[PDB]
């Protein structure tokens, strides 16, 4: 019949942190369904099992937590019907043919700016914080609407909402920083919102102004937005640059057909996913994998795990943008699909990483600076230092 999912005392969060991936084989091997006690919740670390629960908001729902004191309520940790009203108001600046026609242009201008100050900050400089986090945080700036913020206020955000929602420690310092971000963001909404309505113009708050969303949900959404646009395009950027850097033959590929940038993206988070774990909690008992699972049960889909799952992937561990990446999780799959994925797309394939590589002759890692990483929540390189012989534009 159903079988018992087992306790996994041995998987530790610092760990999971470090290194990943060697704990998540064993469990895809041993136990895709583990209750992890320093977690708090049932890890689900199949492809099968998080795409099965991530499919089904009606036994696995996504409004469970820390979440709601760090950001309040938004459409991510709602279920349908309110969910499909929320999202359905974020939609229109994120559609494919507004990204085309209205953002490409404005996130090449932000490459062009961008690319200038890491050049200007010199061979050796790491480029995560020296190119992909400005880059991206300029563009996620403009595609919002946010005339009153820098790139900087949205860095800052960013990290400060993302630290308070995992706040578990409950360090007081990391709810007062969250807490700040809150409030100003709030302010900064409320001019915003003058600014933008009656104005025609195709940033989220200037579609979203013209179904009235509530003052509650625009906050709460917005902050979502900032936490869920920022970090995770950046880590792409990162992680795309480093297996190319990695790889001769994966780089001479995409130099001799630059149409595989896309596919350079699409691997790059099947390979590292941006985001590793997403959570739900069951509405009545269940089974995942023929695991009994109790109503109530707090899980995390591991998306980051599902993404290696040698059932799925020939090689899953290794970057190989020939063998490809069909069917991927990382921007999942049910109602809550990620709403920025062509926003993303754009901006890291068809113009961040093409310009790098064009601009910055003999790009290559740095022997004597090796690139460090971290996270399973959210996971990226920490530093990444690139050396580079001469600098176009
Ligand atoms: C490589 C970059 C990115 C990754 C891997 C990503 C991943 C995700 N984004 C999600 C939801 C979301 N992503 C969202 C806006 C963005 N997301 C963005 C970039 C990324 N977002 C950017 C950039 C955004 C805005 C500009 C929003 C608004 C949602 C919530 C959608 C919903 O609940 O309907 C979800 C939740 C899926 C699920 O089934 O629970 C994932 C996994
Ligand atoms: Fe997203």
């Amino acid at each position: 019949g159903l079988l018992e999912a087992p306790t996994a005392d041995w998987v530790h969060l610092a760990d999971l942190y470090q290194n990943p991936f060697p704990i998540f084989e064993r469990l895809r091997s041993e136990s895709p369904v583990a209750w992890v006690p320093e977690a708090g919740r049932y890890l689900i670390t199949s492809y099968s099992g998080v795409l099965a629960a991530d499919v089904d908001q009606t036994t696995f729902s996504a409004n469970e937590s820390l979440m709601l004191r760090a950001m309040g309520h938004s459409m991510l940790r709602k279920d349908d019907p309110d969910h499909q009203v929320e999202r359905r108001a974020w939609q229109p600046s994120l559609k494919p043919g507004t990204v085309k026609k209205v953002w490409k242009q404005k996130f090449a201008e932000n490459a062009d700016r961008y690319l200038d100050a890491y050049i200007d900050a010199g061979s050796g400089s790491d480029f995560m914080q020296g190119f992909a986090a400005p880059f991206v945080a300029e563009n996620l700036r403009a595609l919002i609407g946010f005339e009153n913020a820098s790139e900087a206020d949205l860095q800052r955000w960013s990290q400060t909402l993302i630290d308070g929602a995992g706040n578990y420690p409950d360090d007081p310092d990391v709810w007062a920083k969250a807490k700040q971000s809150s409030d100003e963001i709030d302010a900064a909404l409320e001019e915003m919102i003058q600014w933008h309505s009656g104005r025609p113009g195709d940033s989220l708050l200037s579609y979203l102004l013209r179904y009235q969303m509530p003052l509650e949900s625009i906050r709460s959404n917005i902050k979502m937005t900032i936490g869920g646009g920022l970090n995770e395009p950046r880590d792409v950027l990162g992680v795309s640059t480093l297996a190319l850097l990695s790889s001769s033959k994966q780089l001479e590929l995409v130099l001799r057909d630059p149409k595989l940038w896309g596919a350079v993206f699409e691997e790059s988070i099947r390979w590292v996913a941006p985001i590793g774990m997403v959570p739900r909690q069951t509405v009545v008992d269940t089974e995942l994998d023929g695991y009994f699972i109790p109503r109530g049960a707090k899980l995390g889909l591991c998306i980051l795990s599902a993404n290696r799952d040698r059932s799925v992937w020939s090689d899953p561990d290794r970057f190989d943008i020939e063998r490809g990446s069909e069917a991927h999780l990382a921007f999942g799959k049910g109602v809550h699909v990620c709403l920025g994925a062509w926003a993303a797309r754009s901006q890291v394939a068809d113009v961040g990483l093409p310009a790098l590589f064009s601009r910055l002759k003999g790009l290559r890692l740095d022997p004597n600076q090796e690139a460090t990483h971290g996270g399973w929540v959210f996971r990226g390189p920490l530093s990444l230092p690139l050396v580079w012989d001469k600098a176009v534009r």
